[PDB]
RNA sequence: CUACCC
RNA sequence: GGGUAG
């Protein structure tokens, strides 16, 4: 204590500065007024220099305009709270309308003319509040969308109105164009990347006027995107500005936008990192039941919420014990989750999209200085985010030395919490200091003690899930002769007992009934339990009276609804949403909770376009209702893809494509298309010529041309898809060839792995003596297998992994494949492999078909090259459903090797390499999985393991020859395990040939039979292989070449030369759409085309019916039009400010599904769930529906996009 | 159930 | 069979 704690109130509610600020140049300015307030005005500016440090990344735009002349600004804070706060605001606007007044392009100028006011605030709040730049612009008509604060746009039109300029003003706002025209660049940085792409161009050996063509023309598209003139109009993105301003009787001169924080860059900060080198510091000086409770921590910047949290991990360190961004840490009673609060708007986005909710948030401010004048938009992003419960406390105390003033802070804290409608009266308040209790100063411990003593107290227990009325999203039917209608789906709140009364919420008047029962896979229980994935049996009500995202709840627990407010972020560009703002008309699907449904949205008062990493509150009013309340939130799809989230906040009172067009397409795309021969042959070769290159003479020349591997490049590239288009035309006419030649084949892979077989079973040479290679890696390798492998399948990591998958059983067909008519049908099993089928019956109360028990596999042929077949084999749908499981056992432990086969990426990308590098050298087996020994198989995996491959595998198997056979290969290819399998084979063996030889083994990467591996081991790797069986690919096979290839991707010194093939005959305009598009693909970069295939696209473009050559699709959507730019498409029209396209889809007919099989299998999905832009969690699996096609094509419509 | 591939 | 995007 030193002076009064009275009146140093006078200070603060006459200048604004901090508390003891206030106090302490008063105890220097013996108990005077003005020379207090003086030292305050000229030691505010030492403070206010003390900004600079401190980065200033948040702000506000501002714009005004007087009869035509416009300015903008860009004075910026470093916090939003400050920037939408009555402060900043009032300077900002103060700041901006002096230059309305004076022209003020300076800012210079205006930047000092207020330099003695521009401290009077930072002095007050505590942010290096400085202006960044103005700017101005006279015209004739200039007109100025705001969008909110963050963005400020100002252009200069002529022959334009509000009708225009506003209009205009928001594209540019939206699109973002630099310049103006494309004549509106300097020769320099127009010859910049002139020079940039020619040499790139050059380099791959493409001639004068074709690098040179291309980059122009590239160039030109780069232009153009900048090209306010070459912008396609962001409120009619199908004519550009440019046109729309020659189309319309006008012509702009000029704009200026400004968006906040360009360049201002900075570093990301991290809250969970630092806070855990805050503790750092620091540190060197049963009941899981327990709930989760997610706090927040919120206040100003230097009041050091930092500090705080810091305190209270380490503090609750001391005592008890111990989204990212997020700090985890215990009290004896509860769980807390705990956040930081930086940014209202990225705070939204945070609720909104539900990476961090709150159940109470935490009030930082430092006593020194007291409430801050932003702290009040604190308090209103509690009041707006609606948090429940606020504790409030006082960092840093020991700066002050007078309760009677602690006590008046709080009056300035409890009544600008009740301006906010929260209990300030009967809010708690904590005094104290983090930083003593960071040191060992348990007086000061006892704060952080007496406020998490809060957080356990004046928070409320969360009702734990379980405790909330029951409900179940009903995510599929099945109507069982025997249990009638029942419904599955994880249940989300509440326990369900058997014979309780539900409603059926959804679509339909909301019926009730009640739970004839429950049942899981194993278990048919008698209560339901939330967190669960169950099946719930329904009386008296049938399948078609209940659809998909109806819900299953108490009655009168959740009604119906149709019409809420709600609050929604839009995923930015970057962020997977639309590139694209909309406006007043959105009409887009409302991803509920299993269900889409589309709807219409209203915007609230005074917006009128969102964009792409937008907040926002709005209206929603989708078209027919779901069950709903407060808290749910809902995606929001666009044509499948999630570019929005969102929940509900209040439910409120309740309330263009030419079909003809279709009809058109769907006419024409069954237009049989005729030609006077081979169209692919003739394609190729027209196409051939297009590149010089000398064609086929006759169709025995498509298959017996050999490529070259000198030549630049391009004389590459264009030489070897020359010898690799036609390779798997399957129509070749005077083809003396067929498919018998792979069954002759298929004879080797047995009768060499025959040879192999016996003799791998002598390995003693005569007498010791001789040591060879291949035995050695065989050890090696055996060695190796089993760290990585196991004695034997974990069956923990066998059920988990065991499905049913696919297609043909040798009970089914390619018609019975889906997973439901396995479950439907029974399937057969093998001698050996009886034993684990009836595991599976006793594993549940369901029935478990087997039909025959034979050990015999059906070997049949699909096609593969025009020279030969393949020669697959169909296994018995029970050794499918076990060897699936070892093959997924066998797949996740091979990972551990660095081994990933659902990602074939890491595969290729080292194919990449090898071009380059000729260190890596891929590799290719002649017949891999097929010339597998048996034998080979047994010296290398564990017996316990060799036991469960020789169980589950065909032993034997019956050829279309009526003949059968006895494998030698342990396992064909279209056995459940096979590829991953001769993957780890392969890859063990490439690890020894490592070791070997003193080389990484993790170098070594296995793609079934695509290995690569370090170059200098293939010569080892070929003398194992040529041991173990094996024969080498030699056209295949690369190490010291300047080509690579591997997974489908190719390589020519580092340049991608991946060929596509014309597999069968080309008839249907969907098979011209087809070739046209992987010709589009291969000789495009951004839509631009090297000139000299675009001749032969543009002729047999001219092949395909009149409307279909102009409707276009972006690439990565299919092939059910051709690629070029939608931005054209005639037939593409705009609903709901989302454009739709039609594409051409095969026809289908429906069918009927078995319901026993499909909710058999729906349910041991739930079983294989439940043991295995952060929002595609609520996105669920889908229900069964079989169908068939027919061979007509139907015309579907779609969702798009522009780049 | 369309493309790509091991 | 298996990935990968529809
Ligand atoms: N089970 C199964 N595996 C396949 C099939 N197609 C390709 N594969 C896998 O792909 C691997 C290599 O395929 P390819 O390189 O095309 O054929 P290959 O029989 O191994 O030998 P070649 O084509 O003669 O060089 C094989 O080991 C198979 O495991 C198939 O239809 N069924
Ligand atoms: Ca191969
Ligand atoms: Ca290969």
């Amino acid at each position: 204590a030193e002076i009064t704690a009275s009146l140093v109130k006078e200070l603060r509610e006459r200048t604004g500065a901090g508390m003891m600020d206030c106090k302490k140049a008063l105890t220097e300015a013996n108990g005077d007024i003005e020379l207090a307030i003086e030292n305050m005005r000229k030691s505010g500016a030492i403070k206010a220099a003390k900004k600079a440090g401190n980065v200033a990344a948040d702000g506000v735009i501002k714009t005004k305009i007087d009869g035509n002349y416009g300015i903008i600004l860009e004075v910026n804070c470093q916090t939003d709270f400050v920037a939408k706060d009555a402060g900043f605001q009032a300077f900002a606007d103060k700041v901006l309308d002096a230059a309305v007044a004076g022209k003020i392009t300076d800012v210079e100028v205006l930047k000092a003319q207020f330099e003695e006011e521009r401290v009077a605030l930072v002095a007050k709040i505590g942010e290096n509040i400085n202006i960044r730049r103005v700017a101005a612009l006279e015209g004739d008509v200039l007109g100025s969308y705001q969008h909110g604060a963050r963005i400020g746009v100002l252009v200069a039109a002529k022959g334009a109105d509000e009708e225009l300029v506003k209009h205009i003003a928001m594209h540019v706002a939206a699109s973002k164009p630099e310049f103006i025209k494309p004549e509106d660049v300097s020769a320099e940085v127009v010859e910049k990347e002139y020079q940039v792409q020619l040499d790139i161009a050059m380099q791959s050996g493409k001639p004068k006027e074709i690098a040179e063509k291309m980059v122009e023309g590239r160039m030109k598209k780069f232009t153009g995107e900048v090209s306010l003139t070459g912008q396609p109009f962001v409120m009619e993105p199908s004519k550009t500005v440019g046109q729309l301003l020659k189309e319309h009787n006008a012509e702009v001169t000029g704009f200026i936008r400004f968006e906040v924080g360009e360049g201002i860059e900075k570093v990301e900060t991290d809250f969970a990192a630092e806070v855990a080198a805050m503790s750092k510091q620091s540190h060197m000086s049963f009941e899981r039941t327990k709930p989760h409770v997610n706090v927040g921590t919120i206040g100003h910047v230097d009041h050091g919420k930092t500090t705080l949290t810091a305190a209270i991990t380490t503090v609750l360190a001391k005592t008890y014990g111990g989204n990212t961004s997020h700090v985890e840490y215990d009290t004896p009673t509860r769980h807390y989750a705990h956040v930081d609060c930086p940014g209202h708007a990225d705070y939204v986005k945070n609720m909104i999209t539900g990476a961090a909710q709150m159940d109470g948030a935490i009030l930082v401010v430092a006593a020194t200085d007291g409430p801050m004048p932003q702290t009040r938009e604190h308090i209103l992003l509690g009041r707006q985010v609606g948090v429940p419960y606020i504790i409030v406390f006082l960092n840093k105390c020991d700066m002050v030395d007078d309760e009677e003033l602690l006590e008046l802070v709080e009056m300035e804290v409890r009544e600008l919490l009740s301006q906010y409608d929260f209990p300030g009266d009967d809010t708690p308040i904590v005094r104290g200091s983090a930083l003593k209790a960071l040191e060992g100063d348990a007086e000061w411990e006892a704060k952080i003690l007496e406020l998490a003593g809060f957080l356990d107290s004046y928070i409320p227990e969360p009702e734990r899930a379980i405790d909330k009325p029951f409900l179940l999203p009903i995510e599929d039917v099945f109507s069982i002769s025997g249990r009638g209608t029942v419904v599955t789906g994880r249940v989300e709140r509440g326990i369900i007992k058997v014979g309780e009364e539900v409603e059926i919420v959804g679509i339909k008047e909301t019926q009730k009934s009640t739970c004839t029962g429950v049942e899981m896979f194993r278990k048919l229980l008698d209560e339901g339990r939330a967190g669960e994935n169950v099946g719930v049996l329904l009386r008296g009500i049938k399948r078609e009276e209940i659809e998909r995202g109806q819900v299953l709840a108490k009655p009168g627990t959740i009604k119906p609804h149709t019409k809420f407010e709600s609050e929604v972020y839009i995923l930015s560009k970057d962020e997977g949403g639309r590139h694209t703002p909309f406006f007043k008309g959105y009409r887009p699907q409302f991803y509920f909770r299993t269900t889409d449904v589309t709807g219409t949205i209203e915007l609230p008062e005074g917006v009128e376009m969102v964009m792409p990493g937008d907040n926002i509150k709005m209206v929603v009013t989708l078209i027919h209702p779901i069950a709903m309340d407060d808290g749910l939130r809902f995606a929001i799809r666009e044509g499948g893809r999630t570019v929005g989230a969102g929940v509900v906040a209040k439910v409120l009172s309740g309330a263009s494509s030419r079909n003809s067009l279709s009809a058109q397409l769907r006419r024409a795309a069954n237009t049989r298309i005729e030609v006077e021969g081979n169209l692919a042959l003739s394609i190729a070769n027209d196409l051939l010529l297009a590149y010089g290159q000398s064609p086929f003479n006759s169709e025995a020349e498509c298959i017996s041309f050999s490529p070259r591997f000198d030549g630049t490049p391009d004389d590459f590239r264009i030489n070897y898809l020359k010898a690799e288009i036609m390779s798997k035309y399957d129509d070749f006419s005077l083809g003396i060839d067929t498919e018998a030649v792979a069954w002759e084949k298929f004879l080797a892979a047995e009768a060499e792995c025959a040879l192999t077989n016996a003799r791998l079973y002598r390995p003693d040479y005569s007498e010791d003596f001789n040591f060879s290679l291949g035995e050695s890696c065989i050890h090696m390798a055996r060695r190796k297998i089993a760290k990585l492998i196991g004695d034997v399948p974990s069956v923990e990591g066998m059920l988990r992994h065991c499905r049913f998958s696919g297609g043909a059983t040798t009970t089914n067909n390619r018609s019975y494949g889906h997973p439901s008519f396995k479950f439907a049908l029974p399937q057969a099993c093998t001698p050996r492999a009886l034993k684990y089928v009836l595991a599976l019956r006793a594993s549940t109360h369901f029935d478990i078909r087997i039909s025959d028990i034979s050990p015999f596999n059906k070997a049949v042929t699909v096609p593969k090259n025009s020279k030969t077949d393949r020669c697959i084999a169909i296994e018995p749908g029970w050794n499918m459903f076990f060897q699936l499981g070892i093959g997924g056992i066998l797949r996740d432990r091979l990972r551990c090797w660095g081994i990933d086969l659902n990602d074939q990426t890491i595969n290729q990308r080292r194919a990449h390499e090898g071009s380059v590098t000729n260190n890596l050298a891929t590799v290719d087996l002649s017949a891999a999985s097929d010339s597998i020994s048996l034998a080979l198989c047994e010296l290398l995996l564990p017996p316990g393991w060799f036991e469960v491959l020789m169980d589950l595998r065909s032993p034997k198997g019956r050829l279309p020859d009526g003949s059968v056979v006895t494998y030698e290969k342990i396992s064909s290819m279209g056995n459940g395990y096979t590829f991953e399998l001769e993957s780890l084979i392969f890859a063990s063996l490439a690890r020894s040939v490592c070791e070997i030889l003193d080389l990484d083994s993790s170098e070594v990467t296995v793609y079934g039979d695509d290995i690569i591996l370090p170059s200098c081991a293939v010569p080892a790797l070929r003398e194992v292989f040529k041991y173990v069986g094996f024969t080498t690919n030699t056209k295949k096979t690369f190490s010291e070449g300047p080509f690579r290839e591997s997974c489908g991707k190719h390589y020519y010194s580092g340049v991608d030369v991946t060929p596509f093939y014309i597999r069968h005959r080309i008839v249907s305009p969907a098979d011209l759409i087809l070739v046209l598009n992987n010709l589009y693909r291969w000789a495009t970069i951004d839509g631009v085309w090297d000139p000299r295939a675009h001749s032969v696209y543009l002729k047999y473009r001219k092949l395909l019916p009149k409307q279909l050559q102009r409707n276009t699709i972006p690439d990565g959507y299919g092939d059910g039009a051709l690629v070029g730019s939608v931005l054209i498409n005639p037939f593409a029209k705009n609903r709901g400010w989302i454009r739709y396209v039609p594409v051409i889809t095969d026809h289908t007919r429906d069918r009927e599904r078995a319901e026993l099989g499909s909710y058999l299998y729906d349910l041991f999905s739930r079983c294989l769930s439940e043991s295995n832009a952060i929002d595609q969690l609520i996105c669920r699996s889908n229900p069964t529906k079989i169908s068939r096609s027919t061979g007509k094509f139907d015309i579907q419509y779609i969702a798009c996009s522009s780049r």
